[PDB]
């Protein structure tokens, strides 16, 4: 028997689940390790994880304050009559606001900590001395002080995903969405480079709080941003984004980034292509943060990449080891670490073997406007089905008519397994899109199949009623072939 | 003759449209559709595309999105938006004109839609019934008109929706009804909203964005508590955050006499004797349906006491040839109600494809500021018809709202089920994007979901929609229609 029944390493989404749930449902001793108990600089994240202090909470607080230089613009159609000269963003306010909300998150957890009997947060570095022993050391540096030794039955390695740097000449000069989240001032030019979730959020950021006349670029090495995601909605994206003001680069990536006399940044693009930034911000890809708990010492596996390898109850070759979240590499989202956290303590603690189910998870991307998206591209889709069907129906949402936003158009597309009508998946890009498709996955997990989309009656006027009229197929993909007749 | 036209249709409003052009679009009969105006407003105020169209959810929906702009421009200073607060106006005349004219687009579009379909006609009176299989399009609702067309049909469906009621005390005609407030020429000061439905309230929330600074909107309503039949906790907090905003809510509050004041607005004298005045006095107190016109007599057609045209499962009448559909029949008013009736009643007939519309756990969102979504059974309902029933409830302060500064906002969802098997009975939430989450949970609950589909369906993040994943404890019961605890 051992001084504890379970140290988990990260105290985030995944490991403050299977902390809390050990501890409270289970009555265990659980010590939960993390670097910082309050969100910033020098680790940015703390209690909480990536997700409260610069993840999902900061970033919609930001993309909440983002909008309002939209919507102050369009109320003018509706009569709100006002001095438009006058309307001036800050960032430090915002900054301020935000920082202020996240630090109760903070001190949320400390309360959850001094409340649960068995569960005790432990600051500091945590590395492996062996399978049962964790050692809590002052800084990654495996030469720095141990603070203090853990003897442990099961171990959970919750470490979560740091940015991934580019390697050019002039790779720190560059910041990452993790510094993004504390900058002084709102960058009047900035670079965002990579096509994925978290450059388009931030570009829709720094575009509304710039200064007059700033100018915010997105470069994409690719030739359309948002790869993996379904191709007509993002070529309406770009076009939107690009109807609001940035500078949407594709087939662009850096080569060298060099400072100037006044301390912008100098890009000097694959291309040849020159420009100055005031800021130029690196979201790239996250990494699996495993790199320094020397895993060697217990004998775990990872993978090319660095994610800790795991089988579907996340046990890795280490037996009574097990590692969540996006050190392993699934899928990287908050609810799906939630969700490995607790079905790791029905099966280790309560006996009752469960996995986490990867498929059909619903995801947002929070750019302006949004996006809500579930289930299969037609791409995969009709690879993996012989006949397939695509459903689409677009239009400008009324209000949007009187607001002047007319660029605006609500899209929403859906592929069907043709055979049996089945859902695969239901694609949408336009305001509400988020919250709509969070009951649009219980559908899927259900079965849902089209009639049972087209045969619910419709709440008029939304935009969501859309989804249940859409009754007749745009084309079809029959054996892998775009189509048009079946 | 054969019969000159396939089917009649009295009213070009949601259902009748809906049947009119899919009958002779799809099935290729020749049809005739009869309605009293071409483009909205005075004096009939509805036209082609009917009550919705052109007095009721899309310009209300238009007026709802600008009101929403007070409390958006208000809660920007929150994020860091900085502006001459001094200098922001409403200004209803720029909302009332952009308003009118994306409303006469839409009744360009159904003109244009009658021009191209071959087959399908406008034709422009009043529509009256002389026998079965004879329609008469005359000047005016009077009978004694002159009739201006008779029409051969072999079908005649009925789609002439409803309209306001009038209250019978001494000065209902110095009041106006929710057709004359599109149409007011400037936002009243003061004003009085007296109905405690889905139209007074959303009229409360219009009224209080768009009055001069220092107006009163007063919804009066003669209830213990407002919006009647639906969930009681969600009434509670409804009232708590409209009376936040600045809505006077009157409760057992009923107009007794409406007088004119030398200066031109009204003077209400409450029954409970109390008193006030106002610019506009609005009555949102019920929908009569509106087959008053129609000489049902001449064609046997009967109809409740009401004046709602009584109908079977399939929307025929008590005459086999004659059928009724939308707000007349006075089973649910909305309009995709009607226009799934509208079509369903195509396919029985000219597709030979028979349906019945169904009518249970049909969604409904009430466009107030903050919004409801609401689908299927409040739990005091399903506690007299199942002898276990779980309330599962969340509210939570969206901590934008904490930033924001507008903390009495509240978001709230409430689950109904069946305990025995846990299927999920009625959905009801409060707060933005109510009525777009609700859309696709009536997807959910026509499949007979359960709680543990909901529950373990993993959550988008961070979302309001992310409660309905959230919730796996019921917070009281019903056991055999007791409230119990424990169950
Ligand atoms: C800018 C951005 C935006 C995002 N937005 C969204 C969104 O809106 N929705 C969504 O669902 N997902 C979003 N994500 C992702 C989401 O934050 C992650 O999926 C999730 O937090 C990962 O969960 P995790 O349990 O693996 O741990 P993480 O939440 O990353 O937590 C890891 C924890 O381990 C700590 N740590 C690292 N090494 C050690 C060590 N040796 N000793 C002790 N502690 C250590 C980190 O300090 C710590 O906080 C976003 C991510 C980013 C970066
Ligand atoms: C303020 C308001 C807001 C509303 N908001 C919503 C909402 O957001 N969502 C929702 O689902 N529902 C809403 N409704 C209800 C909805 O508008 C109606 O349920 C729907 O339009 C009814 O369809 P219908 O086919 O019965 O006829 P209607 O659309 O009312 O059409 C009736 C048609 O018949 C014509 N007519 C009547 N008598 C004759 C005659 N003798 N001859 C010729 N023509 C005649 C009327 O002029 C004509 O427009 C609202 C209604 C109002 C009043
Ligand atoms: N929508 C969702 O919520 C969602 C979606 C997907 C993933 N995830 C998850 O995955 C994480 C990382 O997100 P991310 O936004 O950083 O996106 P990611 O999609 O890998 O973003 C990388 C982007 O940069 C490009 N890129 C990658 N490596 C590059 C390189 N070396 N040189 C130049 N460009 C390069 C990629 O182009 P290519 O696309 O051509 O590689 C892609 O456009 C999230 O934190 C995690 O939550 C979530
Ligand atoms: N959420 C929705 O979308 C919703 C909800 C229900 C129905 N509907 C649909 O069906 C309809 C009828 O619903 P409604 O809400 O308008 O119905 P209603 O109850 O007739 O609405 C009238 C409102 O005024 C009150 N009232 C009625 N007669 C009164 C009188 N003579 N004296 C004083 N006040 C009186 C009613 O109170 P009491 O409740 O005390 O009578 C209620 O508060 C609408 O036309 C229609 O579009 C929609």
């Amino acid at each position: 028997s051992r001084a504890y029944d379970l140290v988990v390493i990260g105290a985030g989404s995944g490991g403050l689940e299977a902390g809390w749930n050990a501890a409270s449902l289970h009555k265990k001793r659980v010590a939960v390790i993390d670097l910082q108990k309050h969100h910033g600089p020098p680790h940015y994240a703390a209690l909480g994880g990536t997700c409260v202090n610069v993840g999902c909470v900061p970033k919609k607080l930001m993309v909440t304050g983002a909008n309002y230089m939209d919507t102050i613009r369009e109320s003018a159609g509706f009569g709100w009559e006002l001095d438009r000269e006058s309307v001036r963003p800050n960032w430090k306010a915002l900054i301020a606001a935000k920082n202020k909300a996240v630090s109760g998150i903070n001190d949320s957890y400390e309360g959850m900590f001094a409340d649960t009997e068995g569960l005790t947060f432990h600051q500091g570095w945590g590395a492996l001395q062996d399978n049962h022993t964790v050692l809590v050391r002052e800084s990654a540096d495996p030469n720095s002080a141990v603070l203090e030794t853990l003897d442990t039955e099961y171990i959970l390695l919750a470490t979560g995903s740091w940015p991934q740097h580019l390697g050019i000449e002039g790779d720190d000069l560059c910041i990452t969405s993790n510094e993004a989240f504390y900058l002084d001032e709102a960058p009047k030019r900035a670079l965002c480079v990579g096509g994925g979730y978290i450059s388009i959020e931030f570009a829709g950021i720094f575009n509304a709080y710039k200064a007059r006349g700033g100018q915010v670029d997105l470069a994409y090495r690719g030739d359309m941003i948002l790869r993996g995601f379904d191709s007509e909605l993002r070529k309406q994206l770009t076009e939107q984004l690009r109807a609001n003001g940035i500078n949407v680069r594709t087939h662009e990536n850096p080569a060298k980034v060099t400072k100037n006399a006044d301390g912008t940044r100098h890009v000097v693009f694959e291309s040849g292509a020159e420009a100055d930034y005031d800021v130029v911000m690196l979201a790239i890809g996250r990494v699996p943060r495993s790199q320094t708990l020397q895993l060697d010492k217990a004998g775990v596996e990872v993978a090319k990449n660095g994610a800790i390898k795991v089988d579907a109850y996340s046990k890795t070759n280490v037996d009574n080891i097990y590692a969540i979240g996006d050190v392993t590499d699934r899928v990287m989202l908050t609810p799906v670490a939630i969700n490995e956290g607790a079905a790791f303590v029905d099966t280790v603690f309560a006996n009752k073997p469960r996995a986490t189910d990867h498929t059909k998870v619903a995801c947002a991307v929070f750019s302006i406007p949004p996006m809500g998206v579930c289930g299969y591209v037609e791409e995969d889709a009709a690879k993996k089905y012989d006949q397939v069907a695509v459903y689409e129906s677009s239009f400008t949402p009324l209000m949007h008519n009187i607001s002047g936003s007319t660029y605006k158009k609500f899209m929403v597309r859906i592929v069907t397994n043709h055979a049996d009508g089945e859902v695969l998946g239901v694609h949408m890009l336009g305001d509400s899109s988020p919250e709509i498709i969070q009951s649009v996955a219980i559908c899927l997990k259900m079965g849902a199949k089209i009639s049972d989309f087209y045969n619910t009656i419709g709440v008029h006027p939304t935009s969501a009623e859309e989804l249940c009229s859409m009754r007749t197929p745009a084309y079809f993909y029959q054996k892998g072939k775009r189509v048009e007749k079946i």
